[PDB]
Protein backbone atom coordinates (compact mmCIF):
# COMPACT_ATOMS: atom_id res chain seq x y z
CA UNK A 1 0.00 0.00 0.00
CA UNK A 2 0.93 3.67 -0.82
CA UNK A 3 4.05 4.58 1.04
CA UNK A 4 6.13 6.88 -0.32
CA UNK A 5 4.06 9.63 0.68
CA UNK A 6 3.45 9.89 4.38
CA UNK A 7 0.58 11.37 6.54
CA UNK A 8 1.35 12.24 10.18
CA UNK A 9 -1.02 10.71 12.87
CA UNK A 10 -2.60 13.15 14.65
CA UNK A 11 -1.37 14.18 18.16
CA UNK A 12 -2.97 14.21 21.88
CA UNK A 13 -3.43 17.61 23.04
CA UNK A 14 -1.89 16.56 26.30
CA UNK A 15 1.79 15.43 23.96
CA UNK A 16 1.60 18.65 21.86
CA UNK A 17 5.06 19.05 22.67
CA UNK A 18 7.27 21.91 20.04
CA UNK A 19 9.13 19.25 18.29
CA UNK A 20 5.79 17.23 17.75
CA UNK A 21 3.99 20.43 16.71
CA UNK A 22 6.49 21.09 14.20
CA UNK A 23 6.93 17.81 12.69
CA UNK A 24 2.88 17.97 12.24
CA UNK A 25 3.02 21.33 11.09
CA UNK A 26 5.46 20.87 8.49
CA UNK A 27 3.82 17.47 7.56
CA UNK A 28 0.55 18.73 6.54
CA UNK A 29 1.88 21.74 5.00
CA UNK A 30 4.22 19.27 2.53
CA UNK A 31 1.52 17.54 1.88
CA UNK A 32 -1.05 20.40 0.77
CA UNK A 33 2.40 21.60 -1.49
CA UNK A 34 2.70 18.20 -3.45
CA UNK A 35 -1.25 18.42 -4.30
CA UNK A 36 -0.68 21.84 -5.29
CA UNK A 37 2.35 20.65 -7.59
CA UNK A 38 0.89 18.26 -9.71
CA UNK A 39 -0.82 21.30 -11.59
CA UNK A 40 1.06 21.09 -14.80
CA UNK A 41 0.60 24.66 -15.99
CA UNK A 42 0.12 28.29 -14.04
CA UNK A 43 -2.81 28.81 -16.08
CA UNK A 44 -5.21 26.26 -14.70
CA UNK A 45 -5.16 27.41 -11.23
CA UNK A 46 -7.90 29.74 -13.24
CA UNK A 47 -10.09 27.07 -13.99
CA UNK A 48 -12.76 26.25 -11.43
CA UNK A 49 -13.51 22.45 -12.36
CA UNK A 50 -16.33 22.60 -10.03
CA UNK A 51 -19.06 24.79 -10.71
CA UNK A 52 -19.73 25.07 -7.37
CA UNK A 53 -16.64 25.26 -5.91
CA UNK A 54 -14.19 28.72 -6.39
CA UNK A 55 -11.46 28.48 -9.09
CA UNK A 56 -7.67 26.76 -7.59
CA UNK A 57 -5.83 30.13 -6.80
CA UNK A 58 -8.19 30.46 -4.77
CA UNK A 59 -7.29 27.18 -2.44
CA UNK A 60 -3.68 27.60 -3.15
CA UNK A 61 -3.99 30.59 -0.81
CA UNK A 62 -6.76 29.94 1.37
CA UNK A 63 -4.75 27.16 3.63
CA UNK A 64 -2.22 29.97 4.75
CA UNK A 65 -4.14 32.80 4.95
CA UNK A 66 -6.64 30.95 7.20
CA UNK A 67 -3.59 29.91 9.47
CA UNK A 68 -2.36 33.96 9.52
CA UNK A 69 -5.72 34.95 9.96
CA UNK A 70 -6.32 33.12 13.42
CA UNK A 71 -3.22 33.24 14.78
CA UNK A 72 -3.36 37.30 14.58
CA UNK A 73 -7.06 36.92 15.79
CA UNK A 74 -5.60 35.34 19.04
CA UNK A 75 -2.55 37.90 19.22
CA UNK A 76 0.02 35.12 18.63
CA UNK A 77 0.85 36.98 15.69
CA UNK A 78 1.18 41.03 15.55
CA UNK A 79 0.71 41.58 11.65
CA UNK A 80 -0.25 39.40 8.76
CA UNK A 81 1.59 39.17 5.41
CA UNK A 82 -0.49 40.62 3.20
CA UNK A 83 -3.93 42.37 4.37
CA UNK A 84 -5.69 42.69 0.91
CA UNK A 85 -4.83 38.39 0.65
CA UNK A 86 -5.64 37.86 4.37
CA UNK A 87 -9.03 39.27 2.81
CA UNK A 88 -9.21 37.71 -0.92
CA UNK A 89 -8.26 34.42 0.29
CA UNK A 90 -10.53 34.17 3.78
CA UNK A 91 -13.57 32.30 3.19
CA UNK A 92 -14.82 29.66 0.78
CA UNK A 93 -17.97 29.32 -1.10
CA UNK A 94 -21.34 26.95 -0.46
CA UNK A 95 -23.69 27.81 -3.44
CA UNK A 96 -26.82 25.84 -4.24
CA UNK A 97 -26.26 26.50 -7.85
CA UNK A 98 -23.52 27.56 -10.30
CA UNK A 99 -25.03 30.41 -11.29
CA UNK A 100 -24.83 31.90 -7.78
CA UNK A 101 -21.43 31.48 -7.70
CA UNK A 102 -20.36 32.76 -11.11
CA UNK A 103 -22.08 35.87 -10.05
CA UNK A 104 -19.98 36.17 -6.78
CA UNK A 105 -16.86 35.49 -8.22
CA UNK A 106 -9.42 40.15 -10.43
CA UNK A 107 -7.14 37.04 -8.82
CA UNK A 108 -3.45 37.13 -8.41
CA UNK A 109 -0.30 35.79 -10.52
CA UNK A 110 0.10 32.06 -9.28
CA UNK A 111 3.95 33.32 -8.49
CA UNK A 112 2.76 35.58 -6.38
CA UNK A 113 0.22 33.27 -4.16
CA UNK A 114 3.01 31.05 -3.79
CA UNK A 115 5.41 33.61 -2.61
CA UNK A 116 2.50 34.12 -0.39
CA UNK A 117 3.02 30.63 1.01
CA UNK A 118 6.19 30.17 1.41
CA UNK A 119 6.42 33.91 3.11
CA UNK A 120 3.37 32.53 5.48
CA UNK A 121 5.21 28.80 6.25
CA UNK A 122 8.09 30.46 7.32
CA UNK A 123 5.97 33.17 9.46
CA UNK A 124 3.94 30.33 11.24
CA UNK A 125 6.92 28.41 12.02
CA UNK A 126 8.96 31.32 13.54
CA UNK A 127 5.91 31.29 16.09
CA UNK A 128 5.52 27.41 16.86
CA UNK A 129 9.42 27.82 17.44
CA UNK A 130 8.99 31.15 20.35
CA UNK A 131 6.53 30.41 21.75
CA UNK A 132 6.29 28.15 25.34
CA UNK A 133 4.28 24.85 24.61
CA UNK A 134 2.70 24.28 28.41
CA UNK A 135 1.21 21.00 28.01
CA UNK A 136 -1.71 20.42 27.74
CA UNK A 137 -3.17 22.55 24.77
CA UNK A 138 -6.73 23.16 25.90
CA UNK A 139 -9.55 25.30 23.77
CA UNK A 140 -8.80 28.53 25.45
CA UNK A 141 -4.80 27.62 25.31
CA UNK A 142 -4.07 30.14 22.23
CA UNK A 143 -2.55 27.85 20.56
CA UNK A 144 -5.87 26.51 19.45
CA UNK A 145 -5.48 28.90 16.90
CA UNK A 146 -2.69 26.82 15.64
CA UNK A 147 -4.03 23.43 16.07
CA UNK A 148 -7.32 25.03 14.15
CA UNK A 149 -4.94 25.76 11.10
CA UNK A 150 -3.10 22.54 10.79
CA UNK A 151 -6.58 20.77 10.84
CA UNK A 152 -7.81 23.48 8.31
CA UNK A 153 -5.51 22.97 6.11
CA UNK A 154 -5.91 18.89 5.83
CA UNK A 155 -9.13 18.84 5.42
CA UNK A 156 -8.54 21.35 2.26
CA UNK A 157 -6.14 18.96 1.46
CA UNK A 158 -8.91 16.16 0.57
CA UNK A 159 -11.52 18.95 -0.67
CA UNK A 160 -8.56 20.12 -3.08
CA UNK A 161 -8.26 16.81 -4.49
CA UNK A 162 -11.37 16.56 -5.69
CA UNK A 163 -11.03 19.60 -7.61
CA UNK A 164 -8.11 18.12 -9.25
CA UNK A 165 -10.06 15.31 -10.10
CA UNK A 166 -11.95 17.17 -12.34
CA UNK A 167 -9.36 18.38 -14.25
CA UNK A 168 -8.37 16.51 -17.44
CA UNK A 169 -5.59 14.11 -16.66
CA UNK A 170 -3.46 15.92 -19.42
CA UNK A 171 -3.50 18.85 -16.69
CA UNK A 172 -2.37 17.01 -13.88
CA UNK A 173 0.88 15.29 -13.01
CA UNK A 174 0.77 12.20 -10.46
CA UNK A 175 3.32 12.97 -7.75
CA UNK A 176 6.30 10.30 -7.31
CA UNK A 177 4.99 7.63 -4.77
CA UNK A 178 1.28 7.81 -5.21
CA UNK A 179 -0.37 4.64 -5.18
CA UNK A 180 -3.83 3.22 -6.08
CA UNK A 181 -5.74 0.34 -4.29
CA UNK A 182 -5.51 -2.65 -6.56
CA UNK A 183 -9.11 -4.70 -7.80
CA UNK A 184 -9.59 -8.33 -7.46
CA UNK A 185 -11.98 -8.32 -10.14
CA UNK A 186 -16.28 -8.59 -9.32
CA UNK A 187 -17.38 -7.90 -5.51
CA UNK A 188 -17.80 -10.44 -3.05
CA UNK A 189 -22.05 -10.32 -1.70
CA UNK A 190 -22.99 -8.01 0.13
CA UNK A 191 -25.06 -9.46 2.97
CA UNK A 192 -26.86 -7.37 5.14
CA UNK A 193 -26.14 -7.78 8.90
CA UNK A 194 -28.33 -7.29 12.14
CA UNK A 195 -26.76 -4.08 14.36
CA UNK A 196 -28.48 -4.48 17.88
CA UNK A 197 -30.22 -2.04 19.02
CA UNK A 198 -28.62 0.27 21.82
CA UNK A 199 -28.11 3.58 23.95
CA UNK A 200 -25.23 5.80 22.33
CA UNK A 201 -23.91 9.05 23.80
CA UNK A 202 -23.24 11.50 20.55
CA UNK A 203 -20.55 14.59 21.37
CA UNK A 204 -17.28 15.27 22.68
CA UNK A 205 -16.58 16.62 26.31
CA UNK A 206 -15.09 19.90 26.09
CA UNK A 207 -12.10 18.55 28.03
CA UNK A 208 -11.52 16.07 25.85
CA UNK A 209 -7.81 15.85 24.94
CA UNK A 210 -7.65 16.35 21.22
CA UNK A 211 -8.34 19.01 18.65
CA UNK A 212 -12.53 19.16 17.46
CA UNK A 213 -14.84 21.83 15.31
CA UNK A 214 -17.47 23.17 17.23
CA UNK A 215 -20.32 21.54 16.35
CA UNK A 216 -18.02 17.97 17.60
CA UNK A 217 -19.08 18.92 20.82
CA UNK A 218 -22.16 18.73 23.42
CA UNK A 219 -24.14 15.69 24.83
CA UNK A 220 -26.86 13.24 23.15
CA UNK A 221 -27.99 9.97 24.27
CA UNK A 222 -29.82 8.31 21.64
CA UNK A 223 -31.76 4.81 22.16
CA UNK A 224 -30.82 3.19 18.95
CA UNK A 225 -33.30 0.37 17.85
CA UNK A 226 -31.76 -2.73 15.94
CA UNK A 227 -31.52 -2.99 11.97
CA UNK A 228 -29.97 -4.30 8.77
CA UNK A 229 -26.99 -2.68 6.99
CA UNK A 230 -25.04 -4.19 4.31
CA UNK A 231 -22.05 -5.28 5.10
CA UNK A 232 -19.99 -3.69 2.44
CA UNK A 233 -20.28 0.06 0.80
CA UNK A 234 -22.55 -0.43 -2.35
CA UNK A 235 -19.68 -1.40 -5.06
CA UNK A 236 -19.30 -0.06 -8.57
CA UNK A 237 -20.43 -3.49 -9.70
CA UNK A 238 -23.47 -3.32 -7.70
CA UNK A 239 -24.38 0.69 -9.03
CA UNK A 240 -23.61 -0.34 -12.77
CA UNK A 241 -26.53 -2.93 -12.11
CA UNK A 242 -28.27 0.08 -10.90
CA UNK A 243 -27.95 1.77 -14.05
CA UNK A 244 -28.66 -1.18 -16.70
CA UNK A 245 -32.05 -1.53 -14.71
CA UNK A 246 -32.87 2.30 -15.83
CA UNK A 247 -32.04 3.56 -12.54
CA UNK A 248 -31.33 7.00 -14.14
CA UNK A 249 -34.45 7.08 -16.30
CA UNK A 250 -37.34 6.11 -13.95
CA UNK A 251 -38.94 8.94 -12.11
CA UNK A 252 -40.61 6.80 -9.45
CA UNK A 253 -36.65 5.80 -7.68
CA UNK A 254 -36.07 9.87 -7.73
CA UNK A 255 -38.07 12.63 -6.20
CA UNK A 256 -39.02 15.96 -7.60
CA UNK A 257 -35.68 17.99 -6.52
CA UNK A 258 -33.27 14.81 -7.11
CA UNK A 259 -34.50 14.30 -10.34
CA UNK A 260 -34.07 17.99 -11.54
CA UNK A 261 -30.75 17.95 -10.58
CA UNK A 262 -30.14 14.93 -12.77
CA UNK A 263 -31.94 16.44 -15.83
CA UNK A 264 -30.21 19.87 -15.84
CA UNK A 265 -26.89 18.18 -15.71
CA UNK A 266 -27.74 15.42 -17.76
CA UNK A 267 -26.39 12.57 -15.66
CA UNK A 268 -26.39 9.01 -16.68
CA UNK A 269 -23.70 7.74 -14.33
CA UNK A 270 -21.48 8.95 -11.30
CA UNK A 271 -19.56 11.47 -11.72
CA UNK A 272 -16.17 9.66 -12.45
CA UNK A 273 -17.99 7.28 -14.70
CA UNK A 274 -16.85 7.23 -18.83
CA UNK A 275 -18.82 5.16 -21.25
CA UNK A 276 -16.20 4.65 -24.08
CA UNK A 277 -16.49 1.90 -26.47
CA UNK A 278 -18.71 -0.71 -25.12
CA UNK A 279 -17.09 -0.17 -21.36
CA UNK A 280 -17.29 2.22 -18.49
CA UNK A 281 -13.85 3.61 -17.48
CA UNK A 282 -13.02 5.49 -14.17
CA UNK A 283 -11.18 8.65 -13.27
CA UNK A 284 -8.94 8.11 -10.14
CA UNK A 285 -7.07 10.88 -9.25
CA UNK A 286 -4.89 11.26 -11.96
CA UNK A 287 -5.18 8.42 -14.01
CA UNK A 288 -8.53 6.89 -15.91
CA UNK A 289 -8.70 2.88 -15.83
CA UNK A 290 -10.89 0.25 -16.25
CA UNK A 291 -14.05 0.33 -13.86
CA UNK A 292 -13.02 -1.58 -10.69
CA UNK A 293 -15.78 -3.18 -9.80
CA UNK A 294 -15.07 -3.89 -5.99
CA UNK A 295 -14.46 -0.64 -4.73
CA UNK A 296 -17.27 1.58 -3.13
CA UNK A 297 -19.36 3.67 -5.67
CA UNK A 298 -18.76 7.59 -5.39
CA UNK A 299 -22.16 9.12 -5.71
CA UNK A 300 -23.93 11.89 -4.17
CA UNK A 301 -27.11 11.84 -1.90
CA UNK A 302 -29.44 12.42 -4.45
CA UNK A 303 -27.68 9.08 -5.92
CA UNK A 304 -27.61 7.27 -2.93
CA UNK A 305 -31.48 7.94 -2.31
CA UNK A 306 -32.05 6.73 -6.07
CA UNK A 307 -30.27 3.53 -5.93
CA UNK A 308 -32.09 2.88 -2.46
CA UNK A 309 -35.57 3.62 -4.39
CA UNK A 310 -34.22 1.30 -6.85
CA UNK A 311 -34.18 -1.85 -4.04
CA UNK A 312 -37.59 -0.61 -2.71
CA UNK A 313 -39.14 -2.12 0.20
CA UNK A 314 -37.93 0.84 2.84
CA UNK A 315 -34.56 0.88 1.81
CA UNK A 316 -32.89 3.53 3.67
CA UNK A 317 -29.58 5.63 4.75
CA UNK A 318 -28.19 5.53 8.49
CA UNK A 319 -28.78 8.28 11.01
CA UNK A 320 -25.96 9.43 12.45
CA UNK A 321 -26.92 7.26 15.78
CA UNK A 322 -27.13 4.14 13.68
CA UNK A 323 -23.68 4.97 12.37
CA UNK A 324 -22.08 5.54 15.91
CA UNK A 325 -23.95 2.32 17.14
CA UNK A 326 -22.35 0.19 14.18
CA UNK A 327 -18.59 1.70 14.21
CA UNK A 328 -17.85 2.36 18.07
CA UNK A 329 -20.88 0.43 19.71
CA UNK A 330 -22.42 1.44 23.00
CA UNK A 331 -19.09 2.05 25.72
CA UNK A 332 -14.31 5.22 24.59
CA UNK A 333 -11.01 5.84 24.77
CA UNK A 334 -9.89 6.75 21.41
CA UNK A 335 -6.42 4.94 20.57
CA UNK A 336 -5.18 6.85 17.32
CA UNK A 337 -2.84 4.12 16.08
CA UNK A 338 -6.17 2.25 15.20
CA UNK A 339 -5.88 4.50 12.46
CA UNK A 340 -3.71 2.72 10.76
CA UNK A 341 -6.27 -0.38 10.45
CA UNK A 342 -8.29 1.56 8.45
CA UNK A 343 -8.48 2.95 4.23
CA UNK A 344 -7.63 6.03 5.92
CA UNK A 345 -4.17 8.92 6.20
CA UNK A 346 -3.54 7.91 2.65
CA UNK A 347 -2.79 4.21 3.60
CA UNK A 348 -4.02 4.17 -0.27
CA UNK A 349 -4.05 7.15 -2.81
CA UNK A 350 -7.68 5.79 -4.05
CA UNK A 351 -10.51 4.03 -2.08
CA UNK A 352 -10.14 0.17 -1.80
CA UNK A 353 -11.95 -2.93 -3.00
CA UNK A 354 -14.04 -3.79 0.03
CA UNK A 355 -13.19 -6.18 3.08
CA UNK A 356 -9.34 -6.03 1.19
CA UNK A 357 -7.95 -4.33 4.55
CA UNK A 358 -8.73 -6.99 6.67
CA UNK A 359 -8.21 -4.49 10.11
CA UNK A 360 -11.12 -2.61 8.56
CA UNK A 361 -14.15 -4.72 10.06
CA UNK A 362 -15.89 -3.03 13.11
CA UNK A 363 -16.89 -5.00 16.15
CA UNK A 364 -20.62 -4.18 14.75
CA UNK A 365 -19.30 -6.85 11.56
CA UNK A 366 -19.95 -3.73 9.18
CA UNK A 367 -16.87 -3.38 6.49
CA UNK A 368 -14.80 0.23 6.42
CA UNK A 369 -17.41 1.79 8.46
CA UNK A 370 -14.38 4.23 9.12
CA UNK A 371 -12.16 4.52 5.63
CA UNK A 372 -12.27 4.08 2.36
CA UNK A 373 -14.92 6.78 1.58
CA UNK A 374 -16.69 8.95 3.78
CA UNK A 375 -20.71 7.28 3.95
CA UNK A 376 -23.77 9.60 3.60
CA UNK A 377 -26.29 9.60 6.11
CA UNK A 378 -29.70 10.36 6.24
CA UNK A 379 -29.26 13.34 8.97
CA UNK A 380 -29.49 17.36 8.67
CA UNK A 381 -26.74 18.91 9.81
CA UNK A 382 -27.50 19.98 13.38
CA UNK A 383 -25.81 21.23 16.52
CA UNK A 384 -25.58 18.89 19.94
CA UNK A 385 -27.07 19.91 22.99
CA UNK A 386 -24.18 22.01 24.25
CA UNK A 387 -22.91 23.41 21.32
CA UNK A 388 -21.59 26.69 21.43
CA UNK A 389 -19.32 28.48 18.88
CA UNK A 390 -15.84 29.38 19.26
CA UNK A 391 -14.90 33.07 19.17
CA UNK A 392 -11.81 31.85 16.58
CA UNK A 393 -14.37 31.06 14.15
CA UNK A 394 -18.01 31.57 15.44
CA UNK A 395 -19.11 30.89 11.64
CA UNK A 396 -17.68 27.61 11.22
CA UNK A 397 -21.00 25.47 11.25
CA UNK A 398 -23.98 27.89 13.06
CA UNK A 399 -24.71 28.59 9.08
CA UNK A 400 -25.70 25.67 8.11
CA UNK A 401 -28.19 24.51 10.55
CA UNK A 402 -30.87 24.84 7.41
CA UNK A 403 -31.94 21.73 6.68
CA UNK A 404 -30.09 22.08 3.15
CA UNK A 405 -26.86 19.65 4.33
CA UNK A 406 -26.76 15.86 5.04
CA UNK A 407 -24.49 15.01 6.92
CA UNK A 408 -21.66 12.04 6.49
CA UNK A 409 -19.27 10.34 8.24
CA UNK A 410 -16.34 7.91 9.08
CA UNK A 411 -13.07 9.51 6.52
CA UNK A 412 -11.96 8.27 3.25
CA UNK A 413 -8.80 7.26 2.20
CA UNK A 414 -7.52 10.97 1.98
CA UNK A 415 -9.03 11.77 4.94
CA UNK A 416 -6.05 13.14 7.58
CA UNK A 417 -5.43 14.35 11.30
CA UNK A 418 -8.40 14.72 13.71
CA UNK A 419 -11.17 13.96 10.93
CA UNK A 420 -9.71 10.76 10.62
CA UNK A 421 -11.38 10.11 14.18
CA UNK A 422 -14.21 9.62 16.26
CA UNK A 423 -15.67 13.35 17.11
CA UNK A 424 -15.39 14.28 13.88
CA UNK A 425 -18.98 15.54 12.03
CA UNK A 426 -18.82 16.07 8.15
CA UNK A 427 -21.95 17.59 6.40
CA UNK A 428 -22.54 18.86 2.21
CA UNK A 429 -25.24 20.04 0.39
CA UNK A 430 -26.70 16.57 -1.32
CA UNK A 431 -26.06 17.34 -4.64
CA UNK A 432 -22.01 18.02 -3.98
CA UNK A 433 -19.25 15.03 -4.75
CA UNK A 434 -16.82 13.95 -2.21
CA UNK A 435 -14.67 11.06 -1.54
CA UNK A 436 -18.35 9.33 -0.47
CA UNK A 437 -20.46 6.78 -0.81
CA UNK A 438 -22.73 4.70 1.10
CA UNK A 439 -24.18 1.31 2.47
CA UNK A 440 -27.74 0.13 2.11
CA UNK A 441 -30.57 -0.19 5.66
CA UNK A 442 -33.68 -1.37 6.11
CA UNK A 443 -35.13 -2.06 9.56
CA UNK A 444 -36.34 -5.22 8.99
CL1 LIG B 1 -10.26 4.82 18.23
FE1 LIG C 1 -11.87 26.81 4.50
NA1 LIG D 1 -16.69 4.74 5.50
Amino acid sequence: HMSFIKSQLPIFLNNCTQDSVINYFQNSWELENILMRSIIDDETFYINPDPLRNPLIFYLGHSAAFYINKLIRVELLEKGINSDYEILFEFGVDPENAEELNQAINWPDVRQVWDYRNKAYEVILEVIKNTTFDLPIHASHPLWALMMGMEHQRIHFETSSMLLRQLPTEKVEKPQGWQYAPSQGVPNTNKMILVEGGTVTLGKAKDNPLYGWDCEYGDRLVKVDSFFASQYLVTNGEFLEFINRKGYETQSYWNEKSWQWKEENKVKNPKFWQFNNGKYSYRAMFDEIPLPLDWPVEVNYYEAMAYCGWKGKGTRLMSEAEWNLAAYGSNYQVDIEKVNDYNLNLKFGSPSPVGLVKTAQSHSGLWDLRGNVWEWLDENFHPLPGFEPHFLYEDNSAPFFDNNHKMMLGGAWVTQGTETLKYYRNWFRPNFYQHAGFRIVTNH
